[PDB]
């Protein structure tokens, strides 16, 4: 997250914190993610397509810093890893960027809620919030383009959604950015979602309710000009994360 400002779990308490163990024995940070119930976990196909093997991934609930054991965290496994079947990656778009993980402790049970973990809703089909609209994002990503290290503590930040006429202008994103898309931005070109950040929430309150209206995908740059967050609506994949979650 470029710009914003640190946070703890407890302001984001379904944001999930998506690792990865390489042979040796070291862990490294791979992606966010969403708890939508106790043991599916929502995030981006593009985190994993490269190193596909469930056992590979530890996920974390009520965790705020990147290597600290917050208290009331909850590790768990990956019981199945689910990725979208027709995904692909342009220049720039991700198409049908969203992946499911089916999450387990090593006793073999799925998240507790509590203070520090709590599900987010989903939206309901062909209800997304009017452009203009503020929504928050999260996430352990980078806070300059330039930066080669992920902050030690959790960060949020607050966007404006961009309609898909105003995001399809030819300095904008053009025929790149589908309908399937949702751009959002800061009107000063301030804040952003950066590498780090992609599979975490864009989160909309809509009609009073906290929504996880999408997942960060992509982007060019960082906070760049004319260059908007572009993000998986997830009120499009309604029908696809139903099926995936029985
Ligand atoms: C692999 O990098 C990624 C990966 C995901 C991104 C998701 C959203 C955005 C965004 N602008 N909201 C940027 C992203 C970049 C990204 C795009 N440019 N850069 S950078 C660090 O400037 O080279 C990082
Ligand atoms: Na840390």
């Amino acid at each position: 997250i470029i710009g914003g400002e640190f946070t703890t779990i407890e302001n984001q308490p379904w944001f999930a914190a998506i690792y990865r163990r390489h042979r040796g024995g070291s862990v490294t940070y791979v992606c966010g993610g969403s708890l939508i119930s106790p043991c599916w976990v929502i995030s981006a196909t593009h985190c994993f397509i490269d190193y596909p093997k469930k056992e590979d991934y530890i996920v974390y609930l009520g965790r705020s810093r990147l290597n600290s054991n917050t208290q009331g965290e909850m590790k768990f496994e990956v019981e199945n890893l689910i990725l979208h079947k027709d995904y692909s990656a342009d220049t720039l778009a991700h198409h049908n960027d969203i992946a499911l993980l089916k999450i387990r402790s090593k006793e073999g049970r799925c998240a507790q809620p509590s203070r520090t973990i709590q599900t987010i809703a989903l939206p309901s089909m062909y209800n997304d919030p009017q452009f203009g609209t503020s929504c928050e994002i999260t996430g352990f990503g980078k806070e300059q383009s330039t930066d080669y290290l992920y902050p030690e503590q959790l960060k949020m930040t607050v966007v404006k959604l961009i309609s898909h006429r105003e995001c399809q202008q030819p300095h904008y994103y053009g025929s790149e950015v589908t309908t399937k898309m949702l751009c959002a931005a800061d009107p000063q070109w301030k804040t952003d979602s950066c590498q780090g950040d992609s599979g975490g929430p864009l989160v909309c309150s809509l009609q009073g309710r906290m929504t996880l209206t999408g997942i960060v995908s992509w982007g060019r740059g960082c906070a760049l000009k004319d260059k908007p967050g572009v993000y998986t609506r997830v009120s499009h994949f309604l029908p696809w994360i139903r099926s995936h979650t029985k």
